[PDB]
């Protein structure tokens, strides 16, 4: 019993973290096989963070311009290239600790674990969701660029995020492991802002199923709704529209709890309209939107507490 | 910027997790040097979970009654003993991956990371606090007994919890790594209940400092309070009393933000008395009590966003 945001155990990714230094800049990198990946802004200098031209900043770099440090050991750089907003440095050595891994591009509303690192040294791990506005609400201080986000299935690490920037509202922006940003952001210190965000409807509904699977039914009601009517109320509250795909995704949870998805929507549409005020759901006031239906299945019992 | 519950990276503890089987029971253990530690209830049988006599259940066990499995490898058991509510099994082998470690007995209000494991296989990590009523609000399903809680400073793992039981309210109970329970609980399936819990005042105040360090001042006020007057209001709301020790602990945060602790108490005493209703603090409605002043210092910037 219990329901907690939880991260994947971080050990397979700790054995991949290194420190990359170019000049007086040090930031984190990710060593997998014989390659180190890191934000290309490692090559910026203090005086040009506004409009760096990376292609031009890089052609002035050689292999011995980069030092890669793994533990107390120095990795020799034997080639480099840029890929989108990342650099790929070839090192002497293949990392004995490389796990099975994939690189994947996570989709808004999905969740992943962040391993926050400074100077190549892991300091903490936490779960977060890719927001609909393509930023994440992370927790990162100076030196965290290069920290990665990932998910793990069986023995395989699916890397999905490398950290790059913080935006004025204190939320965070970064790229996939091919160096393509999430969202419209760019790796320069020019004014950028997160676009308005929206609540992730699919996740809020999932988390209502988890509350029920765990034993709470208080927020239910005897009413049903049309997808279309629900979506009218969602607009008003700044929720993403619910699509039939989202409804189908929620099938297994609906089946385990015996509550039809559109009955759960009417319950949400009543929480939205009438408030919670006085009562929590799984320890929370505020409808929580950072758990996927997959995260609820992974973590809850397969047997409903009826 | 940002503020997130975060766990310590879990890799050093993943390399310590094994599976211990006695009969048809399998649960997790913790291998450190040449010893495996696990809940003694691994020796219970289906028909006596109410009143097992462990001393008598154990004298009927030999070394070859236990199988210890590390990865695909079998560890031979070469001696065993009981210690309080744990067994210590000596294995053939010293674990090559033992980190520097200590065993410590965490104190109520402190926080630690739990690595949830099933069958010796880590599945997730999350942060939780030792509640004043000596249970933790964890998230654990059948097979999680033996999962551990820990903190890490530098290279050293301080183990503080091994999981044993779930109580009817869905909260959790367990022991230190010397096998002494936290709280008045016992390792048998006889009726037990968590005592009434209380909110952890020191942590709520810490988290008000973190909100300020991050840049929010909304809940402040022009008023001050007496420790004693604050405590009157704390009783009414079911908060632990605030002691001068707690006040001294909060000094560094007070100094970084320039808000006197007793001014922060008056602000809390006004949140308590007037509600939050409409506004959040670091993303939360509900005053959060699962971050220590040490966890806020570890995670926030050292420079206040004034
Ligand atoms: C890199 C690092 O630690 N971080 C993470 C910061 C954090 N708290 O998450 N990354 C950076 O600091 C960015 C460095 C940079 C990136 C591209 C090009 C040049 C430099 N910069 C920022 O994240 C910056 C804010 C910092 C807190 C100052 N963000 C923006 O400028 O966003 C755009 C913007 C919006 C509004 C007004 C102005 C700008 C680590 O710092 C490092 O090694 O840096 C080397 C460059
Ligand atoms: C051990 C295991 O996975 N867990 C963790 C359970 C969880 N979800 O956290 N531990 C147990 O299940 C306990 C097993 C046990 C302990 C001592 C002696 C004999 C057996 N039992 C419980 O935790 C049990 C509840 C279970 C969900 C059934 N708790 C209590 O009975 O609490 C006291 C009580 C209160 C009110 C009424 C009755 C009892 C894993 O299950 C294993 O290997 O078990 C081997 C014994």
């Amino acid at each position: 019993s219990g329901f907690r945001k939880m991260a994947f155990p971080s050990g397979k990714v700790e054995g991949c973290m290194v420190q990359v230094t170019c000049g007086t800049t040090t930031l984190n990198g990710l060593w997998l096989d014989d390659t180190v990946y890191c934000p290309r802004h490692v090559i910026c200098t203090a005086e040009d963070m506004l409009n760096p031209n990376y292609e031009d900043l890089l052609i002035r770099k050689s292999n011995h311009s980069f030092l890669v440090q793994a533990g107390n050991v120095q990795l020799r750089v034997i080639g480099h290239s840029m890929q989108n907003c990342l650099l790929r440095l070839k090192v002497d050595t293949s990392n004995p600790k490389t796990p099975k891994y994939k690189f994947v591009r996570i989709q808004p509303g999905q969740t992943f674990s962040v391993l926050a690192c400074y100077n190549g040294s892991p300091s903490g791990v936490y779960q977060c969701a890719m927001r609909p506005n393509h930023t994440i609400k992370g927790s990162f201080l100076n030196g965290s660029c290069g920290s990665v986000g990932f998910n793990i299935d069986y023995d395989c690490v699916s890397f999905c995020y490398m950290h790059h920037m913080e935006l004025p509202t204190g939320v965070h922006a970064g790229t996939d492991l091919e160096g393509k940003f999430y969202g419209p952001f760019v790796d320069r210190q020019t004014a950028q802002a997160a676009g308005t965000d929206t609540t992730i409807t699919l996740n809020v509904l999932a988390w209502l199923y988890a509350a029920v699977i765990n034993g709470d039914r208080w927020f239910l009601n005897r009413f049903t709704t049309t997808l279309n009517d629900f979506n009218l109320v969602a607009m008003k509250y700044n929720y993403e529209p619910l699509t039939q795909d989202h409804v189908d995704i929620l099938g297994p949870l609906s089946a385990q709890t015996g509550i039809a998805v559109l009955d759960m929507c009417a319950a949400l549409k009543e929480l939205l309209q009438n408030g919670m005020n006085g009562r929590t759901i799984l320890g929370s006031t505020i409808l929580e939107d950072e758990f996927t239906p997959f995260d609820v299945v992974r973590q809850c019992s397969g047997v409903t507490f009826q």
